[PDB]
């Protein structure tokens, strides 16, 4: 029944808004220019240094440390959201953990896209804006790492998905039967099938003019997986090069034994 899928789509959107402090609608209102919302921009070290009075130790390291904190916070948000998804909490506990750790990275890059424009990532809950050029500027090996996210985001943004689309699309990512080491796949695939049905309905209703948006959206996932591979490689280099830099336990658990 179409009505059941609509009810599920709304349930997921409701949890999404509650789970994520900053949404695409808010992000884009801040970026687009819809007075008070408007953020302080960091393009250089003077701007970065100036920021702290405006907004709530090597510089490159300090940015990376910031990004770690942000990722940890995102996982927590995604994890809260994941519980909301019908059936996920009922799955085997080991399976829940497996889904979460593979999902988290893919979901983060997707959610990151909403804050991105070709110039920058919003920061500090949309209080600040950091330039893409400034992030590239950071000394090796650090300067490269943001760029892959920007490339995906620009292509991804062209789809121009609503927050309501995103919420369903990410439940689909979390609920993947393919994940390595899953004890039971059948229960997971049945739930994913339902989410995919909700997404299909949602995309047609929300974007009737767009053609094959469902398929196009599903293909992007290939891209997400690619970003993860590159990120892990980058991350392994960072540890060897900087012995002095700590990695968050939660982040460490997610990244280890991955593919
Ligand atoms: C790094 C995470 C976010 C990139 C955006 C901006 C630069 C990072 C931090 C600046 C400080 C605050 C912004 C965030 C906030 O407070 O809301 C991308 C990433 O996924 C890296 C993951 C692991 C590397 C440790």
């Amino acid at each position: 029944e179409s009505a059941d899928l609509r009810a599920l789509a709304k349930h997921l959107y409701d949890s999404y808004i509650k789970s994520f402090p900053l949404t695409k609608a808010k992000a884009r209102a801040i970026l687009t220019g819809k007075t008070d919302k408007s953020p302080f921009v960091i393009y250089d070290m003077n701007s970065l240094m100036m920021g702290e009075d405006k907004i709530k130790k090597e510089v490159a390291i300090r940015i990376f440390q910031g990004c770690q904190f942000r990722s940890v916070e995102a996982v927590q948000e995604i994890t809260e959201y994941a519980k909301s998804i019908p059936g996920f909490v009922n799955l085997d506990l080991n399976d829940q953990v497996t889904l979460l750790k593979y999902g988290v990275h893919e979901i983060i890059y997707t959610m990151l896209a909403s804050l991105m424009n070709k110039d920058g990532v919003l920061i500090s809950e949309g209080q600040g804006f950091m330039t893409r050029e400034f992030l590239k500027s950071l000394r090796k090996p650090f300067g490269d790492f943001m760029e892959p996210k920007f490339e995906f985001a620009v292509k991804f943004n062209a789809l121009e998905l609503d927050d309501s689309d995103l919420a369903i699309f990410i439940a689909v990512i979390i609920l993947s039967g393919d994940r390595p080491g899953l004890l039971n796949v059948k229960p997971i695939e049945d739930i994913q099938d339902n989410l995919l049905q909700a997404l299909e309905l949602q995309l047609k209703l929300n974007h009737p003019e767009s053609s094959q948006l469902f398929a196009k959206l599903l293909q992007k996932m290939t891209d997400l997986r690619q970003i993860v591979t590159e990120h892990v490689q980058l991350l392994q280099v960072i540890k060897k090069t900087e012995t002095d830099m700590s990695l968050h336990p939660l982040l460490q658990e997610i990244y280890k034994d991955l593919y």
